[PDB]
């Protein structure tokens, strides 16, 4: 089971406004590898990158030994034509459920200040923190490396996605932002790579 | 099957030379989930992480139902305590086979001029190059970007593991270079993020 082509194209009027962008996006696979049933979850900012990343998906495709229900990718659009697919985890709401995931607040406190914002309960921190704006460091966005590291000051958080950190480190408030679920509202001090490797 | 913990600690005498590097290594993981039979692969520049590398990999942890051979990962580590961990894929090489990997000859030709390196086919373009102290654009580093971009000019590649170009763009000779093998002598256009998604 393994994507084959996913191509997204870079939407000219997202280049010509210098707009970078985020979509998060739920669909299912058949059985010959084809997406259907492809529902946008949100796209930042709105109305510049959602339709043309619905019309590419329509020609993605998979290998697959059955179909497989409710996959979400993040696709991110940086300056410079970037674009990136990062595979991510369905829920009952990315599945388009009756009602909304609880959400709680998240609170980071970074080197340029302080900055609130809600995180439904089946969405990343990463995730949640672009969608208001803001730009935290990461690079794998798989859970497997420092770039996106945090301090959880208070609350608590699901990493079950996570995979560089230790028990340990786990224990002692380290977080993978971009593999952390918020369970309770929280605060976590962004920017703090170099403090975890050290 | 997933990695559970795999935390890798940053040795400081490489943050006191201010040394970048990367280390390729092979492991085993038992029906414990625990991690043997462990090879460096490369290590670049050489005496300096591998050692504390093969140490951290003694408590990493994984989530598994059956043992699994041959696995490999990629250990890049960066200026201020960058560190992020790869997976790869096995060869009959990385699991300590007699006699060497054919190799061939890639040419780049990157915005600052060309250089010619040896790649074994089975290591990715991207990594050879990093092997030869050569910095080329990555991001995802799982052939799901457009980071790592270049074009095809003369030979032939392997690029089964890549997912994020379509069956025209790699007929056209677009190639994702971290997860692209030379089959042959091959030479690549690098830096070509922007021209492939325009
Ligand atoms: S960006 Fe690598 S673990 Fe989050
Ligand atoms: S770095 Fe993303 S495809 Fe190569
Ligand atoms: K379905
Ligand atoms: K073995
Ligand atoms: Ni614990
Ligand atoms: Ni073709």
């Amino acid at each position: 089971f393994r994507a084959l082509h996913r191509r997204v194209n870079y939407p000219s009027r997202a280049k010509a406004l210098g707009v970078e962008g985020k979509v998060r996006v739920k669909f299912d696979i058949t059985g010959s590898g084809t997406v259907t049933n492809v529902q946008v979850l949100s796209e930042t900012p709105d109305g510049v990158f959602g339709d043309d990343v619905v019309k590419d998906m329509a020609r993605w495709r998979y290998r697959t030994e059955a179909p497989v229900e409710n996959q979400v990718v993040s696709i991110v659009f940086k300056l410079n034509g970037h674009i990136r697919v990062d595979d991510q985890q369905g829920s009952a709401g990315s599945a388009g459920s009756a009602g909304s995931a609880a959400a709680y607040k998240v609170t980071l406190v970074t080197p340029t200040g302080n900055v609130e914002f809600q995180c439904p309960d089946d969405v990343y921190i990463l995730d949640a923190a672009e969608e208001e704006g803001i730009d935290l460091p990461y690079s794998c966005r798989a859970g497997s490396c420092s770039s996106c590291a945090g301090k959880l000051k208070t609350g608590s958080l699901n990493q079950d996605d996570q995979s560089f950190l230790d028990d340990d480190q786990i224990d002692e408030g380290w977080v993978l932002t971009c593999a952390a679920y918020p369970v309770s509202d929280v605060t976590i001090e962004t920017h703090k790579e170099e403090e975890l490797t050290a």
